[PDB]
């Protein structure tokens, strides 16, 4: 099954860095726009610049993975730039990572959005399953927010988050798709608790025997036993007894019809989050998921 992904090399005269969005280990990442020349099109992008000409290797590997996927709930690569420090041009996710998003707005997300995020993340995970790719670091941090109604997974297939890993990944370093549903169970617990740290007071070493013997995360207050039951089903030690992503899409999109039936958030009906208005820094030709 040939890979056949298309790796686009981009001209840096085609994109402009607007503001810095981060800096540190991996490198400085910029919010910017890409103008495919002769196309009369401006694309809001994120440009990940390598820390130094030595840290390139980590970038080109990331470019290999991102180019090899295509799903509405997986992050999209547009191209790379082979400068002195190579540049990684990815779709701009203006609202950041879902972890920071649920913490900042905790008092304005209703049940419709929580359950819709679970079904969307499960969709992307089901896609990475169909492609036989294992994420190995599924967390609330590695889920980026395009709009409050559209989220996409990121940082897939590249490699310690001990509190997110399944037991076979702990003791035996075994990473499969059923080890990913365990991480999926933790992230749902992350969202249902509005960005809480799993096993807050516990050190990393004690976790293995805590799970091996039989303890798990507690029940989120807003969570009914229905949504909490599938969270614990994700945390079985027997990977084959854990549910499948295909089933998690089904179960969640079901609760996504009567959301007040499965998540008790006081004031749920009064809550809401913004819509994609024409906010920018001028820009009358903007797109992103519509450029093909």
């Amino acid at each position: 099954a040939p890979n056949q992904a298309l790796l686009r090399i981009l001209k840096e005269t085609e994109f402009k860095k607007i503001k810095v969005l981060g800096s540190g280990a991996f490198g400085t990442v910029y919010k910017g726009l890409w103008i495919p020349e002769g196309e009369k099109v401006k694309i809001p992008v994120a440009i990940k610049e390598a820390t130094s000409p030595k840290a390139n290797k980590e970038i080109l590997d990331e470019a290999y993975v991102m180019a090899s996927v295509d799903n509405p709930h997986v992050c999209r690569l547009l191209g790379i730039c082979l400068t002195s420090t190579v540049q990684l041009i990815t779709q701009l996710m203006p609202f950041g990572c879902l972890l920071d998003y649920v913490r900042e707005h905790k008092d304005n997300i209703g049940s419709q959005y929580l359950l819709n995020w679970c079904v969307q993340i499960a969709k992307g995970m089901n896609y990475l399953e169909d492609r036989r790719l294992v994420h190995r670091d599924l967390a609330a941090r590695n889920v980026l927010v395009k709009t409050p109604q559209h989220v996409k997974i990121t940082d897939f297939g590249l490699a310690v988050p001990i509190k997110w890993m399944a037991l076979e990944s702990i003791l035996h370093r075994i990473y499969t798709h059923q080890s990913d549903v365990w991480s999926y169970g933790v992230t749902v617990w992350e969202l249902m608790t509005f960005g809480s740290k799993p096993y807050d007071g516990i050190p990393a070493s004690e976790i293995s025997s805590i799970l091996e013997k039989g303890e798990r995360l507690p029940q989120p207050p807003i969570c009914t036993i229905d949504v909490y039951m599938i969270m614990v089903k994700c945390w079985m030690i027997d990977a084959d007894s854990r549910p499948k992503f295909r089933e998690l899409i089904i179960e969640f999109s079901k609760m996504a019809r009567d959301p007040q039936r499965y998540l008790v958030i006081q004031g749920d009906e009064r809550m809401h989050l913004p819509s994609p208005t024409d906010s920018n820094f001028r820009a009358l030709m903007d797109e992103e998921d519509m450029d093909d």
